[PDB]
């Protein structure tokens, strides 16, 4: 049995493929790096606007609670599009429910060229080490 989070790629976001995230420990939410790439079973994402050290996501097996946190990031994490913390601030832990959409970054457009980078928006769907769908959003 193993705490499980699957993350799903929304249509306004950065492509990813689906995860499917176990949660035995906290697992780091960040940016592809070298030697942290993206894997089906990690929350790692080619994506600009994600900081390397960007949220940590964990299941709390003695609650059977979920939460997210914000470690500094540069431009934001985001539960149902409420900011945890300001740029380059942590945020304490913020519970997350089963079909809470998730967002790593914010689309930016550059100041100097015409490009826009988009950032990564999520459902996150949540499972008890049971196998049973965690508290759902309401």
């Amino acid at each position: 049995p193993s705490a499980l989070a699957i993350f799903t790629c929304r249509p306004n976001s950065h492509p990813f493929q689906e995860r499917h995230v176990y949660l035995d420990e906290p697992i780091k939410i960040g940016r592809s790096v070298a030697r942290c790439r993206p894997a089906q079973n990690n929350a790692t994402f080619d994506c600009k606007v994600l900081s390397r050290n960007h949220a940590l996501v964990w299941f709390d097996h003695k609650t059977g609670k979920f939460y997210l946190q914000d470690t500094k990031s540069s431009n934001g994490t985001f539960i149902n599009s409420q900011r945890l913390s300001r740029g380059s601030e942590e945020s304490p832990p913020c519970e997350i429910l089963s079909g809470d959409i998730i967002q790593f970054g914010v689309d930016v457009t550059e100041n100097t060229r015409k490009v826009t980078h988009g950032c990564i928006v999520s459902t996150i769907k949540l499972f008890l080490p049971d196998g049973m769908e965690a508290r759902l959003r309401s």
